[PDB]
């Protein structure tokens, strides 16, 4: 009928050797589809329609304190296929920027419409935006960032997919 | 008075032992060391169930009583290395005393799980079972241990790390007996 | 649906010749399973789950007054397979000790959980403890002890076993 | 906030165990049997010191704590034979844990000593040391055991007697530790 | 007749090269006898009986901040000859644990009886416990710990020893 899930889950993880990662180097650009969240990924294989109530992100990077580069992150509510720059992430509401040893918190501005789980011909009805984390400095040592999520959603209309 | 065939036994208070105790404290669980280079993501540092044996003052006092019920139970991680390490860890608490959960996704999912770098210590406020368990061993594990602690590394540490997890327990042992371990 | 039985029934009976029965000699060690009580044995072949409300024991030994040994009894809420000594029965709540011509009353401390009737892989869910009656003296003549019970239980969830 | 060389260890409650417990109960001390004809006057039936080992639930709980202080301590004799025996006994309690008092005159002299026939049971309300002792063994005996129980026959019994002495103890173990016996 | 001394004094000092000192490695295990404290050592060669009023310890380790091991300490009021482990120090009241660059404060639970100064056949009457400081990590560089004390005592009954 109608549920209300919470959770906290890894979205993605990337590793960067030294020398790589000038300004504008995209570390991770992935849309918020149910296939990426693990516990919602098993729960959106049941239902059909969900609507996010609150949704927040944390970056949680892991490097020694002698790194001396930095990152920027944001949340773009166009799930298009072209925003690869610093200035699109500058404009948005709830963006963060810090050095590589510091964790910050993205409090985005989502859509609060009512979406679908499966794929379709239109992209705007199945994912409420994109996360983009791109390096702004030029790092010294190997970093290892591990972005988290904090999702709360209200899945309904029971079915079953065959992915 | 006069003299019968046998006077009755005057053992008055027989089998009237103590009933309710409250033991608290803090004791470690386990401790390991990892050389440099070893310890990629998913490498299990420590996985030891909370049986009353690993808490040492409780295990000498649960050999008397039969049943215990954990009132408050918290954990502290305390890694020991300078701020030039740069790997990380993830800690959790899984109330299954089963034998297959070895991934980052299972540990992050539970309630009150933490993740931090090797030069930073965190604190677990877990979701324990709050039931009333047994002390002696048996065939089924789900009645004698309120879960497992699993701690595993997530990065690739640079120097030698040295973690030492602890445990702040409080319990209310009752129903007196004495067993043989 | 839900019943409430009472009763009073023989658990076991043993006989001891002269010379036998030093201290620590087990006369009867049997768990409280429904197969031992007679009227509950016919009634727990119907239902599946029972929960004891009140349960008490009496020893009722029968010997002439020139016996001059004694016994101890108790109730151990571990239905394990190893407690054969005096000191495990010493510790428990509601133990008794008297000479062979005297009856005493065990008022135990049971579990008040909700158990099963049939057998299973785990022993703790099918029997709320053990009765142990062991001689503490070194008797003179032939005794004949006959322990009783006084059980009250609330059987439910109807089925039928095939023992 | 900013990033230092090493964050301080946040182990908050370390070494804050329980302090005061009160254990009571009843447990036997020893038990013997005497054939007919044996057991003239002065024959020692039972002579065993009250070390915490002979009380079995206390000995599994004094392996934690360091010091105990006996609050109340009483004894019950309970012989088992019919009224055709006609010998006797004498019971006492000597607060020396030494090793030479084997006569009727030493046992009758103490406070709260009893004497009766074999078909009658009595009760000892002794004069214990009421100090604050230790639990582990050492060179000196006078700091770890609050006296001895000595019971010996006084007549010449006719049939087989069978005595079974008991002990009603209550104690207040404290100052937590853990030893190795 | 009766005095009241205070003070602050070195108990012991040890040095540990790199590689040595795994978990359970005893750095210093010495009883609190008057022969170890310096100012009380000259004052307990006068009198015979003392009784500690307040007595506290500090660890004061000295190493660069890149050490990354740690220690544990405590106070065991058995002056026996066998407690060499972590778990005996875990149980006691007023134990401390920190990394090698950090000083902590032991506030023990002593005996407050009235003791002797000289040696004797029994150990329990001449020393109110033991200090045990043992490494719990596996250190990187050379540390140099220097434990202190803070003793206050009330010596009496004048005599003179010949050690």
């Amino acid at each position: 009928n109608d549920v209300h899930l919470t959770g906290m889950s890894r979205i993605a993880q990337a590793v960067i050797p030294a020398g790589t990662g000038t300004d504008g180097y995209i570390v991770v650009d992935e849309t918020i589809v149910p296939e990426l969240l693990p516990r919602l990924g098993f729960a959106a294989r049941i239902f059909q329609r969900y609507a996010v109530e609150t949704l927040e992100f944390e970056i949680q990077p892991m490097c020694p304190a002698n790194t001396g580069g930095g990152y920027v992150a944001g949340f773009l509510p166009d799930p298009t296929d072209s925003d690869h720059t610093f200035d699109a992430i500058q404009a948005t509401r709830g963006a963060v920027v810090a050095k590589w040893w510091e964790s910050r918190t993205i409090r985005p501005q989502y859509a609060r419409a009512l979406l679908w789980t499966s794929v379709g011909k239109e992209q705007r009805l199945t994912s409420p935006g994109r996360l983009i984390l791109l390096c702004v400095g030029n790092n010294t040592d190997v970093v290892n960032v591990s972005v988290l999520c904090r999702w709360s959603v209200r899945l309904s209309v029971p079915s079953l997919e065959t992915p």
